[PDB]
Formats: structure tokens, C-alpha cells, sequence
């Protein structure tokens, strides 16, 4: 029997969090450390770590660091659980104490738009007795070459794993008609096709349809933050009605969106500000 570690991850009770939350600057992480078969009544010092996955372990790309001393006690033990004896032994010894982890949001986002999921992790380290030259709230210093006696610094653990989420937006388009006259048109108005493209450039997608007069479509999932542009097949609208096309874009909620080539409109969707986005092109026909 030799001493381990293990940690349970999480934030409020979960296992992830609104990473796009604008009334947060900060987030913990409860970082609930797991002792095996540790000896009572010694004092060890343990130092906890929070990365982004992709540079989990990497000195200097750390989120945030604790370090704290542990007296191991009795009134400390729990329940071990299967995997812990799966890996330890039936008989491991478990013991709980906990520390907190704290990230700004800032951190995590970069203040820029927050296109997907990103993965964060915990490192945990076990230093026994004596084998330290100091500790302070946030590293502990070794004696020279003197390492941990046990570590957690495992990238694919789930039970050190948080998931910092973010929120989306949507962009709806109406298409509306002014102006048709029928001596003009080549085709029957409730018959009428107005092709679009939406764009959004933090989201990388581009989408395609077509919407009748008086039709909608709506684009989900668009990142917090987004430029999203919207283009009407002009020269197809004209050939239609037989009459030049003047679109007309406007959005509810106050909204804006800005059209510099008949035809284009680009709108944000949601801050770094309404999210759910609606918007109208008019297509007003005159001679």
C-alpha cells in the first residue's frame, strides 16, 4: 500500500457551466480531493490545477492553482466507490477534503465570441510529510529534486472534467413584398421564390434557401457575438416581378442592421444585446 490521489470536479453541484454568462466575472471549481491509503495523523500538502484540456499539464498555461497542508484524520474517511476499488483494492482507504478553484470568465473567453464547448480539467498532486520546503496558497516549492508522492494529472478524466458552455443566438428572416403588379410579373405572386444566403463568420456557416412572400427561416446556433450577413438573389426577385427590387432590411427589438449593396444586410447576433434576432427583408418593387 502506497499513497494516491483522486478528484471529483465541479461547479455548483454540476459538471458544467454558462460560460457566456454576462452577470459572472468569475466561476469555482470545487475540486473535491480523494486520498488513498494515506496514514492518519500525518500532514501532507496537496496543490490543485485547472487548464483548458487541449494544454493540460503545461507550467504557465494554468487557469488556476490552490495549495493547502491536510492533517489526515478519521472523521475524514468516505465511502469508497467502485472505481476507486476497482484501481486501489477493496479495502482502500478513502479520505475527502476539498479545495477551490477559481477562473475568470475573462480567462475563458478572451472577451472574444465563444464558438464552442470548452474543456477544462483538473491536476491534483500529493506531497508527504516533510518533503516540501514550503507551501503557499497557490504552489507548493519542492526540496531541490523532491516530487509528489502521488499525482492526478490525467487529461481524459471525466471526474476531474468541467465543461464550460456557451449560449447561442438565432437569426429569423421574413421575406414581405410591396409593389407587385401583374402585367409586369412572369410568374403568379403567392408563387414567387426569393433565394437567400445567411452567413456567420464565428460560426463558419453559410445557408441556403429559399423563403415565398410572407415565409420564414430561422438560423439557430449562431455564437454570442456573431456577424452574421444575409444576401438576396436580386437579378432572381427582379426577373419574377419584371420590376426592379429595392430590399428593405429591418429587425425588431430595436435592433440594428445595415445594408450597404441592395440586396446585403449584416446584423450582430448577441454581445461579445439581443440574441434571438429577427429581421425582414421588404422586397418594395417599383418601375
Amino acid at each position: 500500500k502506497k499513497p494516491g490521489v483522486g478528484t471529483y470536479a465541479t461547479v455548483d453541484k454540476l459538471k458544467a457551466f454558462d460560460v457566456t454568462d454576462g452577470k459572472k466575472d468569475a466561476f469555482t471549481i470545487k475540486d473535491t480531493v480523494r486520498l488513498y491509503n494515506v496514514e492518519e495523523g500525518k500532514t501532507y500538502a496537496i496543490a490543485g490545477q485547472l487548464y483548458e484540456q487541449s494544454v493540460a499539464g503545461d507550467e504557465g498555461s494554468a487557469l488556476a492553482k490552490a495549495a493547502t497542508t491536510v492533517k489526515v484524520t478519521a472523521s475524514m474517511a468516505k465511502p469508497a466507490t467502485e472505481v476507486e476499488k476497482t484501481k486501489y483494492g477493496e479495502d482502500v482507504k478513502v479520505y475527502e477534503t476539498e479545495m477551490d478553484l477559481t477562473v475568470k470568465r475573462e480567462d475563458l473567453t478572451k472577451n472574444q465570441v465563444v464558438k464552442d464547448d470548452i474543456a477544462l480539467v483538473v491536476y491534483e498532486q500529493l506531497w508527504a510529510e516533510g518533503t516540501y520546503e514550503k507551501v503557499n496558497d497557490t504552489e507548493v516549492t519542492p526540496k531541490g529534486k523532491s516530487e509528489p508522492v502521488a499525482k492526478h494529472n490525467d487529461p481524459q478524466s471525466s471526474s476531474q472534467s468541467i465543461t464550460a458552455e456557451p449560449q447561442f443566438g438565432s437569426l429569423k428572416l421574413t421575406k414581405t413584398v410591396t409593389g407587385w403588379e401583374d402585367a409586369f410579373a412572369k410568374v403568379a405572386r403567392p408563387e414567387a421564390s426569393y433565394k437567400f444566403t445567411v452567413k456567420c463568420v464565428q460560426k463558419g456557416s453559410v445557408d441556403e434557401f429559399t423563403l415565398k412572400e410572407g415565409e420564414e427561416k430561422t438560423v439557430e446556433g449562431i455564437p454570442l457575438g456573431d456577424t452574421c450577413t444575409i444576401s438576396e438573389d436580386v437579378q432572381g426577385a427582379v426577373n419574377q416581378a419584371g420590376l426592379k427590387d429595392t430590399v428593405k432590411f429591418t429587425a425588431v427589438n430595436g435592433v440594428t442592421v445595415d445594408s450597404q449593396v441592395n440586396g446585403e444586410a449584416v446584423v450582430k447576433i448577441g454581445g461579445t444585446t439581443v440574441a434571438n434576432v429577427e429581421v425582414t427583408a421588404e422586397n418594395s418593387f417599383s418601375y
